[PDB]
């Protein structure tokens, strides 16, 4: 179901956020070579979950479920600001500049944090 779909959704997610935490102990830490490996692993994750959610919007077009749709639609536009901020983060990091990594590294957190409370919302509209 479109609502199974949004599980494995929001379980890659929640995979996402507990690479993310550890990659910022390692980037606190000094630890480049892992903060590496983990960024690469992020990206991968960042795009199964885009590819994922826009299969889900697409499924509750197709279904008519207007308020679905309302509700997805404003959380992939959040996403994308987490992405936007999540590459400039990866560039920050190629680029070697902690203070940018760092700046980056708290918006995307408060990105994610704000979207919770609408992400809970889309699994009970689906
Ligand atoms: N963006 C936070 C403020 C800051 C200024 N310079 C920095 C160098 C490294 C770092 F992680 C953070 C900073």
């Amino acid at each position: 179901s479109v609502k199974s779909e949004y599980a494995e959704a929001a379980a890659v997610g929640q995979e996402a956020v507990a690479v993310f935490n550890t990659m910022k102990a390692a980037f606190q830490n000094g630890d480049k070579e892992a903060v590496a490996q983990y960024l690469a692993r992020l990206a991968s994750l960042y795009t199964r979950h885009e590819e994922l959610l826009n299969r889900i919007l697409e499924k509750a077009r197709r279904e008519g479920n207007k308020e679905a749709v309302t509700l997805m639609n404003e959380f992939t536009a959040t996403f994308q600001t987490g992405k936007s901020i999540f590459n400039a983060m990866v560039a920050a990091f190629k680029n070697g500049d902690d203070d940018s990594f760092e700046s980056y590294l708290q918006a995307l957190e408060k990105v994610t944090a704000k979207g919770e409370t609408l992400a809970d919302q889309i699994a009970k509209a689906l």
